């Protein structure tokens, strides 16, 4: 959601994106450590890295607890790669200690070459929706996602997922907002997944990027959104 910043925030926000060192960690918080230079990827026209995904992912978790949100589960975003590569086996352990079924909403960041999407499974519905700032469609990663959910629902709770009751959708270019340029599919990632984790229509565009970028630094320095 939009809103206007206050000068004490722009001061330290201008604070972290400026100069000084690179290893200067400036937050730390689930086992992640924010360095200057990881937040500097925030700065326009630069593309996030894995860590700042990863730390706003994590938000999104805290701030659904405390607002009365969906019981949100996200993935490490080195997750699906190890998934597609190495099959169920080489991530049987990263739900250690979670039931993914107990949750509403998983979020799976997608990092593809230099490129960042977004799949998200709402056990609610049992619905399996891919979101593509480049309008890309996601029909084999879903089907890969699913398959992951069967292995890890039969593995887990000795179960079988029951396939014909769920259903999966890849949002046309005309449903979400595109990007525009070529160094905000990070972006995008992450607002689509602060959007959808609330059940709120997905209405902001472009133009309103460089304010989220300035607005998740200072949520990032604070632990704590907007």
């Amino acid at each position: 959601d939009l809103l206007e910043l206050t000068e004490d925030m722009e001061k330290e926000i201008s604070n972290a994106l400026g100069h000084g060192p690179q290893d200067e960690i400036l937050s730390s918080a689930f086992k992640l450590r924010i360095t200057r230079g990881d937040i500097q990827t925030l700065k326009n026209y630069h593309w996030l890295n894995d860590e700042v995904i990863n730390f706003y992912m994590n938000l999104l978790v805290e701030r659904n607890k405390k607002q009365g949100y969906p019981a949100l589960h996200v993935f490490s975003t080195f997750f699906y790669p190890k998934l597609k590569s190495g099959g169920y086996q080489a991530v049987k352990r990263w739900t250690k200690g979670v039931n993914l079924f107990e949750q509403e909403i998983i979020l799976v960041p997608i990092h593809r070459k230099v490129h960042w999407s977004l799949v998200v499974i709402d056990l609610r519905k049992k619905c399996l929706k891919y979101l593509d700032s480049m309008g890309q469609k996601g029909h084999r990663i879903c089907e890969i996602l699913l398959q992951y959910l069967q292995d890890e629902s039969k593995t887990k709770r000795n179960s079988d997922l029951n396939l014909l009751e769920w259903t999966h959708h890849s949002m046309k270019p005309h449903e979400i907002p595109q990007q525009l340029n070529g160094s905000d599919c990070g972006m995008f990632t992450c607002k689509y997944a602060d959007y959808i984790s609330r059940d709120k229509p997905i209405t902001f565009t472009q133009h309103q990027m460089p304010l989220f970028r300035k607005k998740m630094v200072w949520e990032i320095l604070h632990q704590q959104l907007l």
